[PDB]
């Protein structure tokens, strides 16, 4: 192998890059301003009297996006409009001027809290355009007030998993463009919370750029680095193959797509809308495909005006997070008998359970396939497979064959990359077993585990 191969087999997640992988799916709560104007995009300067929802109960919140399988949440605690959910010490257009919970609320705190108390980690948008703030578009003098909030959402709520960030931008009232030094952002949210991932326009974690009910084919979690500052955009469907990154030598790094979409078609709660809430099998689909398709999934989900998550909302999140768990329940009924081309010592790591051990041909295997035998004919229609991604990502090219009760055996279908996990689908077929043929890959993949299921 070349220096050039050894290089991308090589490039590996950081530990914060890592844990968050394994939070597959969580929520965001677009509330605020928007939401009691009924927009999409706020002016700016709306009066905060307009404040004022009557039964805001976030652990009704936190109930469903548990029940939806939801491993945290991303609060929108200030938007573009500029209107802060927490009491800031930096600008009075802040719920602290609302009539809500008397001028006495912190509805950041709030969230946080309850996240805790159910079990779900907690994260931050605060959005870097701003069209309320006087300081916006003076340069500098905006920085300072982004960076003053920015320090004050990370210091008083605990642990924050995420800071997501856009980055739209306009004139000030000046007339001037805000420009945002990101680099003095990305080192206060280093340096007051190290574990957090620094989100889409950041480092640590990419926006999937995927039109809207499409997931790449093969997505790489190894990409050019130029990505990071986003010829090549975050939206082409190939950013990761060989002939994609060959040009770029060592100027690529680990970036791992998030996929994000909201279960309405606004981001904001509209009710005009209610009736175009995703179903929960829509989702379930979308589950699948991304966190089935080495992407984690940020699901949106916005509070009415009244304070609660809507009734359809609910409904397609507790069917969401059932059908996920009959999933994994069926994933953990399954026996099978695991067999390897290689390293058979090593074929016990696919079942035991633990994500840090794996399974790894030898070097002088030229054919790695995994054969997993049912204990009698029965019916699956997918595949799960997982590499061990600590280590990096290498398998190229999947081949899933089944042999039937019939003699014969046939192809129940093909993949590209794996990475976190491959859920690969397939029409229902019974077979007395299936072998995995990893018929590509950068180096010797490394498979944590492996099995075949019916969904
Ligand atoms: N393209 C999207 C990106 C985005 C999504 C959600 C946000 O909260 C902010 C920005 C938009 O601006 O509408």
């Amino acid at each position: 192998a070349g220096i050039n191969l050894n290089y991308l087999a090589n490039v590996r997640p950081s530990s914060r890059q890592l844990a968050w992988q394994r939070m597959e799916m969580y929520a965001f709560l677009h509330f605020g301003m928007n939401t009691m104007t009924d927009r999409e995009w706020g002016l700016g300067h709306e009066d905060p009297a307009l404040f004022n929802p009557r039964n805001v109960d976030v652990d009704q919140w936190m109930d469903a996006l548990v029940a939806g399988g939801m491993a945290g949440v991303i609060l929108t605690c200030k938007h573009h409009d500029g209107f802060c959910l927490w009491p800031s010490r930096l600008t009075r257009h802040t719920v602290a001027s609302s009539p809500w919970r008397e001028g006495k609320g912190d509805l950041v705190r709030e969230v946080s809290e309850s996240a805790r108390r159910h079990g779900l980690k907690f994260g931050v948008y605060l959005s870097p355009w701003d069209r309320t703030e006087e300081s916006y578009g003076k340069g500098k003098a905006y920085d300072d007030f982004y960076v003053g909030q920015l320090t004050e959402l990370l210091t008083q709520y605990g642990p924050i998993f995420s800071v997501w960030l856009d980055g739209a931008n306009g004139e000030g009232k000046n007339g001037k463009t805000q420009y945002y030094d990101w680099d003095r952002y990305y080192n206060v949210i280093r340096s007051l919370q190290p574990d957090a991932v620094i989100s889409v326009c950041g480092p640590d974690v990419r926006w999937a750029g995927n039109e809207a009910g499409h997931v790449r084919d093969n997505e790489w979690s190894v990409v050019p680095r130029r990505l990071r500052s986003a010829t090549v955009s975050s939206q082409d469907d190939d950013l990761g193959s060989r002939e994609a990154v060959a040009g770029y030598g060592d100027n690529v790094c680990w970036y791992p797509a998030e996929v994000d979409t909201s279960i309405r078609p606004g981001w904001f709660y509209h009710q005009s809308e209610d009736d175009k809430v995703m179903s929960a099998d829509q989702l379930f689909d979308l589950w699948l495909s991304a966190v089935g398709g080495n992407s984690s999934l940020l699901l949106n989900i916005p509070p009415s005006p009244e304070g609660l998550l809507a009734e359809p909302d609910v409904q397609s999140l507790k069917g969401l997070g059932r059908r996920v768990s009959e999933f994994r329940e069926a994933l953990a009924s399954v026996r099978c008998e695991a067999r390897t081309s290689s390293a058979s010592a090593a074929a016990a790591h696919l079942v035991d359970g633990n994500r840090d051990t794996f399974w790894r041909p030898d070097a002088d295997d030229a054919a790695p396939a995994i054969t997993l035998t049912l204990p009698q004919p029965t019916t699956i229609n997918a595949i799960v497979i997982e590499e061990a991604i600590e280590h990096g990502q290498r398998i190229e090219h999947l081949r899933v064959t089944g042999a039937l009760p019939d003699g014969t055996e046939r192809v129940l279908g093909q993949a590209g990359t794996v990475g976190y996990r491959r859920i690969l689908r397939f029409d229902d077929v019974e077979v007395s077993s299936v072998t995995l043929h990893v018929d590509g890959s950068r180096l010797a993949p490394m498979i944590s585990r492996a099995a075949a299921v019916r969904i």
